[PDB]
């Protein structure tokens, strides 16, 4: 019989704001046609097969900052989501990216084949435009080194270019390109992108990567000792992860892991099972994060590292590899079920706030994204709303422990191992954040509850240990009768948040296939 206890005195950790981070890759319409305007040679056109003039709508000049950025997209990422950090220039793209192609006067920038996904890249948007965009967006840059074709020397020159404050060739080059003296001061850098993957350019074994990354990490820190470096992990639970952490833990600050739900081989003809395959998927990540926490502490013991080492979950999201393809620029239109998967993802990061310091939604615009653009406008996908609600209400507080009794799902999971190795996922899924208003010292409790069950509703007594709960509760609810309902053009708010205020009586009913964020007052 379902029951939810919350323990505001049992602190997990402060919620890191970088759990709400973003990610932009030079893929499809993420950059050109996304944060920047489309051209007659944006993806999917090219300079030698352009769009016909008759069929090309341009982005109005009104919609652009003076540097050429989309102001409406900026409004969503900065003013609605308050994204604090963005990973760039990618996941797979970066492993054959030469950063020197993307700086200097624009007419001297080298067009390159795009090997990871099959296009052409102009490199009109390179390091200085990315930093300038981050400045307008009020976002911290997070840059990934090329560890596919790239060399250590190229990486050291990039750090010098961005962060050097002396009289040295690459710092002077930055000053010449930007007309300013000040360094970019990029604080976060990642040592490669998925070096473990068979699709990756420059794929390596765990031992070969770890040995190389230890050398790169050591030399990069000599150029700028204040930088935060991120080692390339796999999913957190793999042999790769142990090998890499054992070798990097005294040289880096974070460990990067990636996972997508709705992803992977399965019998897609069994449609009745796709719902449960998708919504319970984030259970795989919490199991893997917990394993990774132990591998971190093993490696720290082994090298006598007193500093904490944290996790960057710097690719998470929802991606079916048969829907979002390289041909269509990884475009996937999300349904309401997908938004319950998204809410489950964010609850994982809250519950694991003591180790997850960064999480990056893959991707922030157009690529498998909460946000879809056209040349003249945009719409927010179903998965945008859980992100919006967590970013607004579960940030700037302390994640606290919960104890949740819930019926379990007996069906097929994706990946299939979650059911057997972790256990049957709970229908209900919750996380809690205690928040203190800095101007008034008023104390509130934000409780985010997903009911993943496709058919059962649950009446749930909710008990708050050692606290009086205020008379009124504010409810932010996401629900639709059709789990296949989507947002799209002309139907932008098919799936949207409903908010209301109710009287608190110590229980709540969580409808089938729903997400509910409750805001409770705690009078002193």
């Amino acid at each position: 019989s379902p029951a939810l206890d919350v323990f505001p005195s049992a602190s997990i950790a402060p919620v890191s704001p970088y759990i709400f981070s973003g990610f932009l890759e030079h893929l499809g319409r993420c950059i050109y046609g996304g944060i920047l305007p489309a051209t007659r040679t944006t993806f999917p056109h090219t300079p030698r097969v352009p769009c016909p003039d008759a069929q090309f709508t341009e982005t109005p000049r009104e919609l652009l900052t003076p540097e050429g950025f989309r102001v409406d997209v900026l409004e969503v990422l900065r003013d609605e989501l308050r994204v604090p950090l963005v990973r760039w220039p990618g996941g797979n793209y970066v492993s054959s990216y030469n950063w020197k192609d993307g700086v200097g006067p624009k007419e001297a920038r080298k067009r390159r084949p795009e090997l990871a996904w099959g296009g052409e890249e102009s490199n009109v948007f390179g390091t200085d435009e990315f930093i300038a965009w981050c400045r307008v967006a009020k976002i911290e840059p997070y840059i990934v080194f090329n560890m596919g074709t790239g060399t250590l020397e190229d990486a050291l020159h990039w750090i010098e270019y961005c962060n050097g404050t002396g009289d040295t060739y690459y710092a002077n080059l930055r000053r010449q390109n930007t007309g300013r003296d000040e360094p970019h001061n990029v604080k976060y850098w990642a040592l490669g992108n998925e070096v473990w993957g068979e699709w990756q350019v420059g794929q390596q074994t765990a031992s070969a990567y770890a040995t190389k990354a230890r050398q790169w990490a050591h030399a990069i820190r000599l150029v700028d000792p204040s930088v935060v470096l991120v080692g390339c992990g796999e999913t957190g639970v793999d042999h790769w992860d142990g090998v890499v952490l054992d070798e990097l833990v005294d040289k880096v600050e974070l460990h990067s892991i990636h996972l997508y739900t709705g992803f992977g081989p399965r019998d897609r003809s069994q449609v009745d099972k796709e719902y449960g395959r998708g919504v319970y998927g984030p259970d795989a990540a919490e199991y893997s994060i917990e394993v990774c926490k132990g591998l971190i502490n093993k490696a720290r013991f082994a090298r006598n590292v007193s500093k904490p080492i944290k996790i960057a979950f710097d690719e998470y999201g929802v991606w079916d590899e048969t829907v979002g393809t390289p041909q269509n620029g990884l475009e996937q239109f999300y349904n309401f079920a997908d938004a319950l998967a998204m809410a489950s993802w964010l609850n994982v990061f809250i519950r694991q706030a003591d180790v997850v310091d960064i999480a990056c939604i893959a991707q922030s615009v157009n690529v498998i994204s909460p946000l879809i653009t056209s040349p003249t406008g945009l719409f927010r996908q179903t998965i945008y709303w859980p992100l919006y609600l967590f970013s607004r209400y579960m940030r700037d507080g302390i994640a606290v422990r919960v104890a949740l009794e819930s019926p379990t799902f007996a069906g097929e999971t994706l990946p299939q191992w979650i059911a057997s190795v972790k256990g049957r996922p709970k229908d209900l899924d919750a996380s809690a954040v205690l928040h203190v208003d800095p101007g008034t010292s008023a104390r509130s409790l934000r409780v985010a509850v997903v009911n993943r069950s496709e058919h059962a509703s649950y009446e749930v007594p909710i008990r708050i240990a050692f606290e009086r709960v205020g008379v009124q509760v504010e409810v932010h609810e996401l629900w639709h009768q059709d789990v296949h309902a989507r947002n799209g053009w002309g139907k932008e708010d098919e799936v949207s948040v409903k908010t209301r205020t109710e009287r608190w009586n110590g229980r709540w009913t969580f409808r089938e296939h729903s997400f509910t964020l409750l805001v409770l007052e705690l009078p002193q």
